């Protein structure tokens, strides 16, 4: 099944994706209703997970996509933030659950934005709780994964689509929002524990 690798503070693994999650907030057009209203994150704990099944979809979808893709995988780290963390980490992504740019799985360059989703689509009702959406006390969490973005289409519209056009493997879909409609095509790397602090 899924272990998790606990990170050390002094790691430069651990640290490197601190600075990925603090140096990518940013203000948001909802001026902080869903995600709460922040400047830092006071991150807990940060884990690397690991499941040999997942590794295998992502690594045998990898090479498929490459094959299409003058043999490039295309992979990138970007964020994801949902309330289904937990099923993520130890099933993986799926598109059976797949928005804005149709029924896939969505990710961000920036910590903050995926941040607005960890309690639901705009924010939902806030920690449980405390049904508070910019709630300092109670623990959130995201994930920092490895993306097969492939050959990507890029759509500058909102468009319904359930999968990438011919040729392609993912979507990136304009602040750009990263789309792949194959779970394979995301492992979820690093288990960001987080608090959102007060500014
Ligand atoms: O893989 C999934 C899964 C896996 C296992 C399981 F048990 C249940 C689902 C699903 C598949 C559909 N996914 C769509 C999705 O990512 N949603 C949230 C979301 N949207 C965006 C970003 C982000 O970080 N998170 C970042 O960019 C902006 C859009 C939109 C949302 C829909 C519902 C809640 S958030 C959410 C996760
Ligand atoms: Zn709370």
């Amino acid at each position: 099944g899924t272990i998790l690798l606990d990170l050390a503070p002094e790691d430069k693994e651990y640290q490197s994706v601190e600075e990925e999650m603090q140096s990518t907030i940013r203000e948001h057009r909802d001026g902080g209703n869903a995600g709460g209203i922040f400047n830092r994150y006071n991150v807990i704990r940060i884990q690397k997970v690991v499941n040999k099944k997942l590794r295998e979809r992502f690594c045998h979808r990898q090479k498929e996509v490459s094959e299409e893709n003058h043999n490039h995988h295309n992979e990138r780290m970007l964020f994801h933030g949902s309330p289904f963390i937990n099923a993520i980490i130890h099933k993986g992504f799926d598109e059976r659950h797949a928005g804005m740019f149709g029924a896939g799985i969505y990710f961000a360059e920036n910590s903050s934005k995926s941040n607005q989703y960890v309690y639901g689509i705009g924010g939902g009702t806030g920690c449980p709780t405390h049904k508070d959406r910019s709630c300092y006390i109670c623990h959130r969490q995201m994930l920092f994964c490895r993306v097969t973005l492939g050959k990507s289409f890029l759509q500058f519209s909102t468009i319904k689509m359930a999968h990438a056009p011919p040729g392609h493997h993912s979507v990136i879909g304009r602040y750009a929002e990263y789309v792949i409609y194959r779970g394979e095509q995301a492992y979820p790397e690093y288990l960001i524990t987080y608090q959102i602090m007060k500014p």
